[PDB]
């Protein structure tokens, strides 16, 4: 199997972030590491003030259950996914969310496959379509069919 994981990071450091989700999504047991788009670079928010929005996309080869898949991911985004700050760490600045489960759909109260949030944004599709510029979502919809009907606006690499 492989499922299209992604990575978002809230921070300004030498993919010192994304180095710790990189190397922990290849450590997710049942899978390895199989393919991993580029690092974009998404503007700000605009109005407040948005910090580099690293967005990413992958391709682990996880065949475990898409809720631990989904745990473990989570778990490396709380455990080995927050910032370090003297005597008080910072927040969660990891991200790693599970874009598809190889040809599957869940759309569950836990699970969700068809990434319920990557049909409908601008820098979580470049990612994927960077190494699934053709995807075939599960329920049938397409990577490119969504970015050519929106024509969001590209990112640059991070």
């Amino acid at each position: 199997t492989v499922a299209y994981i992604a990575i978002g990071s809230n921070l300004a450091s030498p993919l010192e972030q994304v180095n710790a989700a990189l190397k922990a999504l290849g450590d997710i047991p049942e899978s390895h590491i199989l393919t991993v788009s580029s690092f974009y670079r998404t503007p700000p928010l605009g109005p407040q003030d948005q910090p580099d929005y690293l967005n990413a996309a992958v391709a682990l080869e996880t065949s475990l259950a898409p809720e631990e898949l989904l745990n473990h991911t989570q778990r490396i985004e709380l455990q080995q996914g927050r910032v370090r700050k003297a005597e008080r760490w910072g927040p969660r600045t990891l991200d790693l969310d599970i874009m598809l489960f190889g040809n599957e759909v869940i759309n569950t109260e836990r699970l969700t496959v068809p990434h319920y949030d990557m049909k409908n944004r601008g820098f979580m599709l470049w990612p994927l379509f960077e190494i699934a510029p053709e995807l075939v979502f599960p329920d049938g919809e397409m990577l490119r069919q969504i970015l050519h009907t929106r024509a969001f606006d590209k990112l640059n690499k991070w």
